[PDB]
């Protein structure tokens, strides 16, 4: 402990990394970073986190779906500028450093962890049209303070 | 299992509305502009047979990589598309996505499960491949 898994968010370090749209009142008054075009927020943690981030180029990987509450092995394109319909908590957009895959993606879904051999590769963020888009954070490299 | 940029099947010739040639249109028996598909008459018969199935996973061929690459791909929809040099940006009908592979050149190379030809690349772009899928025009092999 602490480890993200299920639980919609990754712990890295000092560090807790959840979908903007999902953060709390706490991860705000918390707040160390937040991008609303990549759809992610960092707020910092007392304990720390186990979760490894990939470093890598790494386009296969598995991820959680929590709506059919099953793992699934995906092919996902590298992260990019990508329209995406309006949702629950955002307009029409075009959202940043975003992967796509063919899977199930409800608005429950959104924090499930996309992972490769090499760690943490991002967590779902977007769906529809049978689509999953995840919010890559391998970029991130202050994440490994 | 040929790939020449078109589907034949009977005595149709299927593509991609934006690559279809001078020919084509003076053979006319089908289009649509939001499907980017055209349909023209041919006088030889065709071997090739439409998929009538469900299959989500199947084979297609990238010109690009001369490689074929196995996909599991979505149902078709109506998704948006950015604009490329034969349309503006618009919404496309019947597109089915994978993640893969797909230049300009890309299109008209052929996705394929065990049952058939079910579409021809016509999009791509930001790592996804889009197949316009053919499955529903059963008039194809009347
Ligand atoms: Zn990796
Ligand atoms: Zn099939």
């Amino acid at each position: 402990g602490k480890f993200g898994q299920q639980s919609g968010a990754i712990y890295v370090g000092n560090y807790r990394v959840v979908n903007r749209h999902l953060a709390t009142h706490n991860d705000w008054a918390n707040l160390v970073w937040e991008d609303s075009s990549r759809d992610l927020l960092v707020s910092s943690t007392t304990a720390q986190g186990c979760d490894t981030i990939a470093r890598c180029n790494c386009q296969t990987g598995v991820y959680y779906c929590s709506s059919k509450r099953k793992h699934y092995p995906v092919s996902f394109t590298k992260p990019s500028l990508i329209f995406v319909e309006a949702s629950e908590y955002y307009p029409a957009r075009y959202q940043s450093h975003l992967m796509l895959a063919v899977g199930h993606s409800e608005p429950g879904d959104c924090g499930g962890i996309l992972r490769c051999q090499h760690g943490v590769v991002g967590i779902v963020s977007t769906g529809g049209n049978g689509l999953v888009g995840f919010a890559d954070v391998r970029d991130l490299l202050w994440l490994d303070e």
